[PDB]
Parts: C-alpha cells; structure tokens; sequence
C-alpha cells in the first residue's frame, strides 16, 4: 500500500540524466571503496589480473527523501539499472573485451537520500607483471577507478578503506594489501581534471609449487648430470647421460614459457638460474669429451705434454689422493686414462662447487628469498 | 476471453519493483532449494565448479490473486522478466565472467497469489578444492545463495531440502550428498543483517580413471626402472635405461601439473607419491653408477678394502700370469658389483612396495575408495 | 495497403501472455519436431553433443486469423519475437552457457491462425558418452525437448518425426537414426503431469580415421618391439629398442586419453588396448633382461641346471629346430637364443590373439570393418 | 529544419512489420551479392570457415519518398535496426553459436526510396573441407543465403556479381573465385517454394609453407634414415638411429592431426605419403636387424645356405663390383661379414629407390600439383 | 534545479537520427583521432592486432546549445546512447566476432554545443604481420576508421593527431610512432566518395626474449653438434650425440611454428636460419657415417685409394699439424685408414664451425632492424 505509493511518488518528473544535487554548483560526493573477494588469477603471460570485486559506492540523492512516518513500515527502497542516476565509475586500466565487467544490480536507497551500490564483478584489469624476480616476485597491480565523464568540478571521488574481511585466500599469491591513493590528474582530451582512485594490489606469489615443481627438480636432476663425472669412462653411456638429462632440463623451461609474458622489459630470475645451469650442464658434456679424448689417445701418436704430465699426474692428482711393444702402448695409454681420471674427479669438485656457488647466488639475490623460505616452507 | 481479462486486469497499476507484501513492515517469506541435475565439470586449475542446476524460488504475491470462479478455466498465469516482482537471489560465491549464468525463464503463479520461479542455469562457482588428498580426495564445495539487496527485514529467505531426484551421475564424481544450511550474516558494507543459504555440495572423486591412467601405470615404469639391477654391466645400456625411465617418468608430473592448480597451500598426495617414485629411480641411477665404477675398475688402481672385502663379499654374499692375477682381482670387483646389485634390488623393492603403500593408505579414502572404485 | 491493415487489426487487444486458444480450459496441441542439419561435435571429454538443429514448432493461434477476400494478396503475416505467443520449449539437458541456443526468428502465420516457427540453433547437449566400446561405439545421444511452464492440461505437446532429408555426412559419425518418443512425466516439483519429446540420435563412429590413426600404427610400433628377440644379442641395442618404442605406444595413450572422458563408469575398449600392448612389451623388456642375463652369465658361476638344460636346450631347441669358459659361455648364448625364439612365438601369439580379442569382442566389429574399409 | 521535418514524417503510421511494397500480390525485389574483404581464417578441424564479409542487400521501399525539392539537401536519409522493414536474409549453412554474425548497421534510402543496407560481418560457416589432396588441396566452401520466412512469392531474391575489388589476400588461400548459383529449392517443412543465393568460395591452397614444415623436412628425415645403411655394423648404433628417427618422424603425423578433422570419407595425401615413408623407414629397421643377425653371426652355427652363397656373395656381390681354428672363424664369419656388407649397400639403393617413387609418385597424384610447384615455387 | 529544466528543455522534439546541422547542405565537421592505451596483444598466428584505445570523436549539435546564464551552475550535460545522435565511425578492417569492440559511454555537451565522445574499447583489427624479419621486425598494423553509412558529402571526417601520452609500455613490441592519414575513397557500392582516417601503428619487437629463447639456444646446441667432430671414433658414441641434438632443434622450431601464421607470402628470417643450422647438422650426422665407414673399415677390404691418401694425410695432415705378422699389417693399414678418419673429423670441425659462423651471423644481419636491435636490447 504505502510501498506501491512511495514507488509512483519517487519516479514523478525524476530524469535519472540529472546529476541528484541541490545545488548544480556544488560537486556531488560520492564515496568509493572495493571489496577484494579473491584473486582468482594473474595470467602473467598476457599481463592481465582476473579479480572477483564488489566495488562500493554510497552517496546521496536528494530527490530519493521520504518520511518513514508517512510511509510507515517503508525504509529502503530499491531501483534497477536505468531508472535512476548512478556515477559512472569505470576501471580505466582494464583489459576485458566489454571493458565494464560489472554486473548491474539493484541500488539501495534510504529515506535520507542515501544511495548505496555494490555492483559485483569479475574485473579484468591490464597489470604490468614485473617478472624480473619469478617465482620470488611480489606485484604491485593498480586498478584505477574514476568517472568516465564526470570531472572533480561536478563528481567529487572521495575513497574509503578496502574491505578484505571477506577475501578468500587463493593458494599461489599471498595478498600483502591493498593500499589506495586518490590523485586528480590532468589528461590531453579536456581542461576539466578528473579524480581517481589507484587501488595498488601487493601480492607476494607463494614458492612452494614452483619452488617443488620447478627448481628443486632442476637441481636434481643437474646433479644426475654431475654424476657423468664419476662413470667410468668405459661404459659406453658417459655422453648419452649427458645428452638425456639435457633435454629433461629444456622441458622445464618450455613450461616457464607457457606462462612467461613475452616483453623484453628484463631477464626473469628463474631463467637466469637455468641458462647458467643449462651452461654448466653443457659445459659438461664439453669436458666429458676432452677426458675421453684423453682416455682413447691413440697410443703410438704424439706422446703426452710435460705441462699434462704434472698438471694432472703430479700436482691435482695429489692433491685428491688419488695415486713389450704392446705391454709400452698399455703404459703409455695408461698414463693417458690416469689423467683423464683425474681431470674426471677435478671437474666433478669444481662443476659441483659452480652449481653450488651458482644456485645459491642467483637465488638469494632475489629480496624475497628469505622472506618466501621462511613463510612457504 | 477470460485469460485476456485475468491478464489485463493483474497488470493494473502493478510496480514489478514493489515488494508483494500486505503489511510492508513485516518480511517476505521465499523458499529457495536447488535441483543439482548434473555436476557439469571441476576445473581444479582456475578452482571453479561447472554445475547445471535448476534453482526453485517460490513465494506469494499478494497482488497476483483472481477468484476463479469468474475466470472460469484459468488456474494459473506467466510472467515473464521485469513484469513481476522477483527475488534478486544471486550466488555469492560466482567465478563466471557475467557473475550470473541464470537463464530468467517465467514466474507461474496460481490462483491463491503463490508464484514459482525455476530458472535453470549452468552455475560456475568459486571453490576451494583441496588437492591434498589427490586423487583420493573429496570435495566440499559451497554453493551461497542469498537476496543482493534485501536483508532479513525484507526478505525471509527459508531454505528447503535439495532435490536430485533427477540427477544424472557423472563418471568421476560421486555425489554424496548436498547438505544445505541457512543463516544470518552481517557484512561490513551494511548494518541490516543478510540471510545467506549455502549447499555445500559433498562430493567423492571416483578413483578408476586417475587410478588406472596414471598411479598404476607409475608403478609398472618404475618396475621397469628397478629392471636395471638384473641387467649384466658388460650389456652397455644400464644408463641408457635407468635415465630413459626417469626421463619418462616426468610425463606424468606434466600431466598432473597441467590438471592440478598451482597453490602452496599443501603438497598433493599424487605429487608425494610421483615425487618419491622419481627419488627412487634416481637413487637407483646412483648406485648404477657406483656398480659401474666398481665394476669397469683398473686392476692396478686401489686396492680392495677391507670393509668392502667383507661387507659385499663375505657376509652380503652369503646372506643371499700378470694378466691372470690381473683378472682375478677384476674378477672379485665384478662380483662385487653383482652383490651391490642384488642388495639394491631387495632394498629399492621394498621401499618402492612400502613408500607406495605408506603413502597411499595414509589417505583417509583409499579403503573405500579402492573397494567401491576398483 | 492491405498489409498495414491486417498489421493493425492483428494487433489490437493482443496479449503476447495470453496462450492463444478459444475455450481456456482446453489444452493447445502443439507440434513439435527437429530438423538435425549436421553433426559438428562429440565432445566426448566434456560429454557434450553439438548439433545444428532446426526445431520445427505449429500450433494454431485463434486470435491471428482473417479473411483472404478482405486482405486480397496477403495470405500471410510474419511476427518477431516479442510480439506472438510463442511455446516456451527448451532443450532440458542443456549444457551450452546460456541454456537457451536457440536464434529468435520470426513466426509465420496463414490466415487459418496457423503458426509455423523454425528457430535455428546450435544445440549443445549433455550427453552420456558410453565409451566402453570405443572406437566402436554408438552413441544415444538423447535430445530432452518440452514446454518449460507449461504442463500437459494446458499446452498438449505433439510430436511430428525428425527430419534428415537436409543433414550433411559427418565423416565421424554416421547417422544410424533419430527417433523420438513423447513422455508425459511427473516431476516432484509439482502435481501436473509435463509432457516432453525426447530424440535419440544414434550415431555410429566411423572408425576409418581413429583405426589409422591409432589402432593399426600401434600394432607396427609392438612388432617393432618384438624385432628385439632376433637382434643378436651381441648388437648392443636390445633394451634401447624395447624402452623407445614403449615410450612411443606412452605417447599413443596420452593422446587417446586427451579425447576420452573422465570417466570410471567402464574402462574403454581402446585403453584396454593400449595397456596391452604396453605390458606385452614391457614383459618383452623383462624375458630380454633375462635373456642378457642368460648371454652375459659367468662361466665360473652357477652350473647349468638340468631343467635349464632340457627344457630349453633339449626340447624347446627341439622344436624349434635350430676354451672351456667360452664352451661353457656358448651353452649360455644358445640358452639366450632358444628363449629369443621361444619368447617370440609365445609372445608373438599374445600379441595377435589379445589384440583380434580385444577388438572383436566389440559388437560392432563385423560392420565396422565391413562399411569402413 | 528540413532533415527533422522529413524523419517526423517518414516515420507517421510506419510498420516495421510490413513488406514495403505498392501492390501485396507482387513479390520484392531484393538484390544480394557480398564483398569478400578476408578469409580470416578455415578451421579444417572443426569444418569452418571464417570470413569477413560485407553483405550487400539492396531493395526499394515504397513510402520512404519525397522531393528534394521541398526538403532541400537532404537526398538520403538513415534508418538503424528496429525502426525499418529489413530482409530477414541469413547464412543457412552457419557454424556460429548465435547463428547471425552480421553486425546490424544503419539502412541508407535515397529520395527515390530505394534503400541500401550493407552490414559487415565475421561469418563462420560450415564447409565440407576435402582433405584427400592436402596440401595440394582446393576447397569449395559454399556461403548459402535465403530469406528465412518469405518464399518466392513474397521476396523475390536475386543475384548481385559479387566483389573482390577491395579484397586483401590471405597469405595461406588464393582465391580462384567466388562463382555463385541461383535457386528456387522446396523443403520439407512446406509447399511455398524458397529462392536462395549460394557463393561457392573456391580456394586454393598456397603450399609453401606446409611444403617447407611437412614435406621436405619428412624427405630429408627419411634420408637420414637411409643414412643407417652406409654405417659399418661395429658402430653398434644402427638400431638406436633407425628407432631414433622412426619416433621423432611420429612427430610430424601429431603435428598435421592437430590440424585435419576427423573424417573418414577419404584418407589426406599428406597422411598416405607419411604412412608410406614410415613403412619404409621400418622396413629399413627390419633389414637392418636382419643384417645384425647376418654380421654377428655365431661361426660355428648353421652353414651357410647355397641360395645365399649365390644370390649375395656372386650375384649382387658383381652387380656392385664389390668382391687355425680361431682363424677359421673368422673366415667363415668374414664372409658373413660381407654378406651383410652387400645386403647393406643393395638395400641402400633398393629402398632410395622406393622412397624417390613412392614420394613422386604421391605427390604427383594430386591433379593441381603442377601448378603449385609452378606458382609456388 | 535548473539542470532538471535543461534536460527536459534539450530533448523537446530532438530526433537521433537527425545530424545536427542547422544548414542541411553543409556537410558536418567531425573531428577524429584516438589515444592508444596498450597494445595489449599482436597475434601473428591468427593475423590480428589487439590495442587498448580511448577513441576520440568530437563535433558540434547544432541543437543542444544553451546560455549558462540562464542555467547557472549547468556547464556541461552528458547524453547516453540512443538518446543523441553520434557518428557511427567504425574500423573496417576489424577482426572482432562483433565486429565492433567501442564501449558506448556518455557524450559529453558543452554550453556552447560542442559535442565529446571518449568510448574506450578492446579493438581487434585484422592486421598484415609481415613476417620476413621475425624477429628483427617491424609491423605496420592499420586502423581504419570510418563512419559506415555517411560520405564526405553529409560527415566532413577530419584527422587529428594521434597520442602516445599514457602509452603503457608492452615489454614486447617498441611503439615507434601512430602516424595518421586522411583519404577520400571511392566503393564499388555508391557513388559517394567515403572518408577515413587511417593511423598506421609501427611497431618495432624487442628481441630480448626470442633472441635468448631461440636465436641463441640453437647456437648453443649446434656447437654440441659441433662437439662430435671432436669426439673419439672408438667411443662408438658419435651418431648418438649428433642425431639426439639435431632432433631436440626441432622442438623450438615447433615453438616456432606455434606463433607465426600459416602463410605462404614469405619464408621469415627465423625458419631460414633454423634450416640453415639444421641442414648443418645433419650434414654433420651423414659426415659422421662417412667417418666411421673410414674408422671400421675392414682391413680385408678395398685398398686406399692414393687419392683419399695424400688429399687427407699428405696435405691437409700437414695443414693441420697433425703428425702376428699379418695382424700387424692388418692393423697398420687399418690404422691408417683410422688416421684418415681422424683428419675428416679435424677438417669437418673447422669446416662446420665456419660455416655456422659465416650462416648465422650473416643471415642475422641480413635484416635491416638488426643494428637498431642489438644497439638498443643490449
Ligand atoms: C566547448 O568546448 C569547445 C572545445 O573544448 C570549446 O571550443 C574551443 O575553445 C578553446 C578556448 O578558447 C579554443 O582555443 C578552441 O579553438 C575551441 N575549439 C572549437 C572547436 O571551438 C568551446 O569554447 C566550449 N564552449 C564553451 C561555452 O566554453
Ligand atoms: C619435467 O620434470 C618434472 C616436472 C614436474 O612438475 C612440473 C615435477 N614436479 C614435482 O616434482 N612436483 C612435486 C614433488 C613433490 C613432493 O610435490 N610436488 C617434477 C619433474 Cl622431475
Ligand atoms: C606414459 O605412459 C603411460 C601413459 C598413460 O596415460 C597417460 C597410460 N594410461 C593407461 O594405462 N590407461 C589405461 C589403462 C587402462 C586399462 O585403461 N586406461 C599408460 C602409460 Cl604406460
Ligand atoms: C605417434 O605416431 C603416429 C601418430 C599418428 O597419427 C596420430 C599416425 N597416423 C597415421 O599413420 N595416419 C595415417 C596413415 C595413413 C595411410 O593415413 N593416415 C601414425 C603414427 Cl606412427
Ligand atoms: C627447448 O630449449 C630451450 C627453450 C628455451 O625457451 C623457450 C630456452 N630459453 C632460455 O634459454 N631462456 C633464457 C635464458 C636466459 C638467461 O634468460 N632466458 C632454452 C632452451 Cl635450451
Ligand atoms: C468466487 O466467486 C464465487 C461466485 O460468485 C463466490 O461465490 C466466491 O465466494 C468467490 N470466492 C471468494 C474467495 O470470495
Ligand atoms: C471472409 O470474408 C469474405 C468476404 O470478404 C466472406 O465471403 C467469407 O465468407 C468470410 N469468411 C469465410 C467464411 O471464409
Ligand atoms: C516535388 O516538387 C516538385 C516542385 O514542386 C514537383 O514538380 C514534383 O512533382 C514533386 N515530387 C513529388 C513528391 O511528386
Ligand atoms: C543568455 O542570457 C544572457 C543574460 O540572461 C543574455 O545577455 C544573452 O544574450 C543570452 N544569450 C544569447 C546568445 O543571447
Ligand atoms: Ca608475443
């Protein structure tokens, strides 16, 4: 009764084109906020952020008044897309292809004027995804709100504290918060300025799938490489050991590829890791063929360096405590084999030691290493 | 005659956005439940859950009422969207890119005001999945319902048991229940507090498929790895074997890593169990390459050791002229190479039998998921 | 002329909420059936059936009607959606997004009141997939048509038979029929009884391209994996032979398993297949190691046993009519060449037997090989 | 002034509904042709092909007419979708998932009432790709447009010669032509017969690029392959090269089945020419086994079989001008040796033989193949 | 207040379908031109170009003019679509399913009567990617733009320049200029000459990533290949390593494959030099059969020809500085045959190693952006 009265009472020459203010001098304040529900994905390899939002604005219409003594009972009311004025608060940055993600709901009106709107949406937002330190990378992802028509003269933006009361949390981003900032910035299209409101989404990627999934195996797996260091060279499979782990090693980084943007802006991190281990695996098969160069060295050929013979057979074999015509090719080839075994061990010591230093280096220069080791695992 | 009468005298000063109640003060009672005709898909990657679904909404309109005995014939009327008053119940918890896949299909209303509102829908919703117990895992996957815009003082909402009658069983899930519950929550934007209703579909992965595609077949590859223990070291292709296994074995993570999401909350028991199987073989390929070495080893290198000379070729083996003296000593590296073999073989067997074992009965469902899936 | 008054008589009081029968109480016989235009997927991973349909509704419309002699040439009208009554029938097991694929077209009315109204669409439908036989399969794929809100004593749900006089070959499946059969069911939502349509279109696989693509390199790629038994022993490639090609036939089941469902309803006849292959050259792969074992044996070990003795160099040698460590070691390498060919035979047996049982124990077998080679 | 005056009034007691006609008893005359701007793209796969068009539909409306002379400078004027009677003219033979792809644009009506209506649109249409000659291949996918509720009777459907002029190529089709056909065809549904206006795209396909990434790679691969031949057996590495080479050649066959659909009306070209360069690459294995059974041959087995003393040792052994007791063996495994040696070079020349045969002759047996290698090469 | 009574004032007998011209024999001055956001995507497989554009299309209604005197405070009003008239620019070469990706937002009125429309929108444009270069190549993406239903008789259509002010850079492709251009076209359609501007985007790859992703990989692989040469011949491993290498060069070609389109118009730089280094190696694969047919060559067998013996180990033994009875003279000749074996190996490691240096880096240079490339990546 008083409902049906107040609806046909409330929509009489109302022009939801008209700004609701009293005063069309004065701007109208119209408060902003988000609710950040989930961070459902970050597709780093088209640099694009997919959040669930409800975004909040409230502000006051001073058509919409009543009193609740007239309309008993009749303390809110409700109007739909289109049947009333709304601010036309758009996400500048997005990347979505209807560029307005939101979904249009009800605006809830009560009989002091106040208008509240919390339309959801699964907001697609244009992010620049700093890979540099991947997967030790925290992202500072802005979603930039303000009204697509409305400058600070006639919409005056003003913000209001996230809401992550509600967040959900995801499982592979870790949100550190979710600063905002109000700026009013000037644009070639007009003279009039618009304000904004910058929320900066810091999300610190949580290590332990990629961590296990990613390095941990790339390190064991270069460690079965280390192992052809220690196979005698006379079992024929010294080189294919080599080969096989390298392509092991190469599938791991076409599945960085799947997810890797392709800018050119810097080196990630985690390619870094493995260009220096595909190199130092690499370098190994280079060396495995120098040892058994050495271990088949035709007997009768050119006879041994001097510079070989205490290089190898005096100095380094020492230090790793190591220790007729035919019957004089044996001996000769043996020398040769007893250098190829120690250049066998030498380089398992260095080539070790590289992996170590190396893996150690590239890892803890990231600023999150010992934040990511004591938080993920 | 009469039904163009009934409908042209229900639209008479009718407001589609006024509540239908006769006191405005007081709520308006909604019965929602869900009819869960299929559970179209579960993408663990994106953590959504593809479910066709037909959502029952029934309520009173007090203003949709018509005496029929002056419309003879006429027990019931259509309305299609935005010509009557309908409850904004959205799902709260949406993944879908329009945040609401309902189709608004028509509001049936009877003579006595009641009106019934079932669109169908095919509902991606958010979800939580925990992988911890994969694939021996079972989901609880929450479906919340609720008015966007009316709270407790406006709209009753009161939840009615979930129907499946209908329901079309899907291969890998098994639906063991839909258990609903109601309550009345309060949200930081508002002060008028927000009734929600929330089905937390209960559901069983059926373990056949992941079982057979990928645990099973793991096991077999890592036989074939453990084969390399019984292969004479003069034949030249331990390694070529042990490393063309563990190798293979990779091609399972890929295929488990392309299906599982990329949280850290937790380690997936299927990853435990892959990632053991991977350590085994390439411990395996350790001690090829330590029986290598022992067996291609110079006859005027070291000498024996002691420890070695007994641990291997004493108490191990019986639990289970220069170029001829030359060879005998070769001979016996040979042989210890033979019983490093056979040593590793017994242990790399049990732990490969315990570690499967071990890790598979740790999950809560693997007796009953192995006695109703296999 | 003509038009714009029959356009604006048709029009005056005309409710499109209002079901356009006479006599309100009784019910409004409406046609239904489909023309299937082409097959365009099985979608069996998803369980899903896409099909272009032409759904074919006719119903008569009392309000809609004139006379020719006062309208002279205009024998028929045309309505958009909107504006017309129109049967709210939708495809219950509706997997697309939207529920609703059909594309709004205009309804055709004579002066009778007839109205014929033939939506297109691309129809995607949730549909079982039994893959237990495939690829000799048959799918009945079952299309669920009716009225959404309306039940039997209100819109009478008739059923003309399906039309294929326009449907395209597939080349993956044949057309093996489309009947259909009306239902008046009751739902547990309500009291009055719902009439639907249901059409299974039953396809037959063609299985030309899959047994080429899949079926028949598999068993090449298996006797490949058998050549190791008659490399000699002495090449020094046996098990490089036998774990490549078994990776190969992995390589086969990863792309069988990316287009069959997540399913554990059956085990399909193809993985069957596939996993019996796999373990017949992965049992190859064991009886070689064996047999290098028996090749590479040190004479200064074990003595022969008399049943090693016999039994493979005495009567298995038999049959198959084929200084002292290297005479001792010779013993061993022939050892090595009787299982070399004993294992083939046997295994070579398993290998056609399984396979020609595993296949011919589908029921579609004879016809399949009959219209598809 | 004149421009308002003239919408006012063309738009009093009009009915979108009705067909613009003087006489109701004389069909419509609309004139259909279609610019072809691009083939976007043919799904093979999914037997689809993506165009850009822009349908041109051209007909007369006999109330929207005046006299530029009373409204001066305004001779044309525009009508968008909803406002005016349009032909309901759609693709019978879509793929789309909405059916309708064409963008509806606005309708220009100059004074003589004759109006012009030319929307742009992405049409994804269902075509019978023939895979038997791919890549040597040439489509005919035919665009199939009607009026879908006026018969011939009511709108009386007529041919336009279509337009290539402001066509840009492809880059993977060259078009041969688009010829189109008229025809009066009667359906199932009803008697009232149905006009349509079918254009048959015909394509061809320019080979370059399969002809450089399918075939010639497969060739060179296969040479590869027959490489294995030439090896001395003590390599020990002929098997591992032929099964090496044999599984990275199944490389390409999952390579061009991610691209061809899964029809069984015929077998594709490029599929008989793989299947008959993997036969004989492993027939190639199964000589080569053979001849690893011939080279480490147990001397003191079976003796040699005359057949084989003649047909390799004396034959062959001319027709390519070739030629105590531990040192007998050797002897007799000497000449085992060679057998192997000349079963090795004759199959060499045996099995090139069949390759450049069997390629050339595949090859040839598609009918336009002399004119791909004439414009594509 | 008063803004309540310009809205009602505004559209009294206003038509949207009328261009707002107070002379209809006039044509109407729009003035267009766009700022370019993002280039958020350049698919070059399916032959499209994605940008993030802020259109801007500004003209002057004739009819939604009012002195602010008279409406203090009311400076400016904004109209949604379907409630002004706006013109119905759209891109012709677009390749969007919907064929038109704008987001329609309000147009903005100022008092004087001068219209503004800013709509942003995802536009997908089907652009020739030519491909020669990849990756030291530069793309040419054109975006016309044109009103769809009006000539240069009734919507005069004139350029402004284009804006890179809020370009976010991509990462990817360095934007090196928007120029613009205005033409008048004439269809085989109408008789009506149609205006548009076209702004041809250049863009420039930055070749970090695929010159570290493929490029260099290859390089470093094919010197593994390159390794065989030094390999032994009695480690009876050389076929092994050269075959493993040239068919895991294959795997980054089908990376390769998976991004460029399918056309046959030209060969791109990449899939040369890939060709170029794969027929390398595989030279390198039969040159090591031809190796080890001079390693295993039974000394029973043919006689060295006195060729093979001083074109090997007469003169380019000397170039490279290299230096029981019956079984003796057996293994003697044996060992000369494995002596040339050796020599082939040396020769062929130089030789190959030349050649990869003169292909790649020629080849390499052989596109014009490579200078500009190396000069600003690294
Ligand atoms: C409405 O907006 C237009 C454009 O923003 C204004 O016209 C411009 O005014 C500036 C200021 O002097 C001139 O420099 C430009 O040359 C003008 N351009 C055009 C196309 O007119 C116009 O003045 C504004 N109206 C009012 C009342 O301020
Ligand atoms: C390609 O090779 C691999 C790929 C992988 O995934 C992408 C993994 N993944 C893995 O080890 N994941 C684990 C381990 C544990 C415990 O939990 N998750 C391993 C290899 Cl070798
Ligand atoms: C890589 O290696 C494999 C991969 C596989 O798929 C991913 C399977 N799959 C399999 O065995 N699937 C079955 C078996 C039965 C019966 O039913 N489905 C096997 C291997 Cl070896
Ligand atoms: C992985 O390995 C293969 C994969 C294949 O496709 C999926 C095929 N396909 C094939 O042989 N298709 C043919 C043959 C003929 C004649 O026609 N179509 C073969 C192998 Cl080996
Ligand atoms: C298939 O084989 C490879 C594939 C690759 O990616 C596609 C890479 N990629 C790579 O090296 N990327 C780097 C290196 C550094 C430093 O930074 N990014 C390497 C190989 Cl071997
Ligand atoms: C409906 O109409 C009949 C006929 O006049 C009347 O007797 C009956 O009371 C009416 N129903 C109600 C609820 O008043
Ligand atoms: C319709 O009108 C005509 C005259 O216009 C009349 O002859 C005819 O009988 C009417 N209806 C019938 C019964 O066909
Ligand atoms: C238009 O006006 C001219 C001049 O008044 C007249 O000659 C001509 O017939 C008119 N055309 C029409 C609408 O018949
Ligand atoms: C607008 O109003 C002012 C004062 O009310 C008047 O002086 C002016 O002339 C008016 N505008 C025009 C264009 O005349
Ligand atoms: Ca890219």
């Amino acid at each position: 009764e008083f409902q049906r009265k107040l609806y046909k009472e409330l929509v009489k020459n109302y022009n939801p084109l008209e700004r609701p203010v009293a005063n069309d001098s004065q701007p109208l304040t119209v408060y902003f906020s988000l609710s950040l529900l989930q961070i459902m994905d970050v597709d780093e390899k088209n640099q694009v952020l997919t959040t669930n939002i409800w975004l909040q604005m409230s502000w006051t219409d001073h058509y919409l008044q009543w009193n609740v003594s007239e309309y008993p009972g009749v303390k809110t009311v409700r109007f739909p897309d289109g049947q009333i004025w709304k601010p036309d608060i758009l996400l500048y940055n997005s990347a979505d292809e209807r560029f307005d993600a939101t979904f249009h709901t009800n605006v809830l009106v009560n009989s002091s004027g106040h208008c509240q709107y919390l339309p959801p949406g699964i907001f697609k937002s244009s992010c620049y995804i700093d890979v540099r330190w991947f997967p030790f990378d925290v992202q500072h992802c802005k979603l930039k709100f303000g009204s697509w028509s409305y400058g600070g003269w006639s919409l005056d933006l003003q913000m209001q504290e996230a809401d992550i009361s509600g967040y959900i949390p995801n499982g592979e981003w870790d949100l550190v918060g979710i600063p905002g900032k109000r700026s009013e910035r000037f644009y070639e299209c007009c003279k009039e300025p618009y304000p904004d409101v910058t929320f900066t989404v810091t999300m610190r990627r949580r290590t332990l799938y990629y961590g296990l999934n990613l390095l941990i195996p790339c390190v064991l797996i270069s460690a079965l490489a280390l192992l052809v260091f220690l196979l005698p060279a006379d079992s024929g499979e010294k080189i294919s050991l080599g080969i096989t782990v390298l392509l092991s090693l190469t599938v791991f980084m076409l599945l960085v590829a799947e997810i890797m943007p392709a800018t050119s802006d810097s080196v990630p991190l985690i390619a870094q890791y493995f260009a220096s281990t595909m190199i130092i695996v690499g370098l190994s098969v280079v060396v495995t063929v120098i040892v058994l160069q050495y271990h088949h060295h035709d007997p009768d050929g050119g006879k041994m360096p001097k510079w070989t013979r205490v290089i190898l057979l005096n100095w380094c074999a020492w230090f790793l405590r190591m220790k007729r015509c035919q019957d004089e090719s044996e001996a000769v080839c043996s020398e040769w084999k007893f250098a190829a075994c120690v250049v066998d061990r030498l380089c398992l010591m260095a080539f070790s030691v590289f992996t170590i230093i190396c893996t150690i280096g590239i890892l803890m220069s990231a600023p999150n290493f010992v934040e990511a080791v004591s938080k993920d695992f």
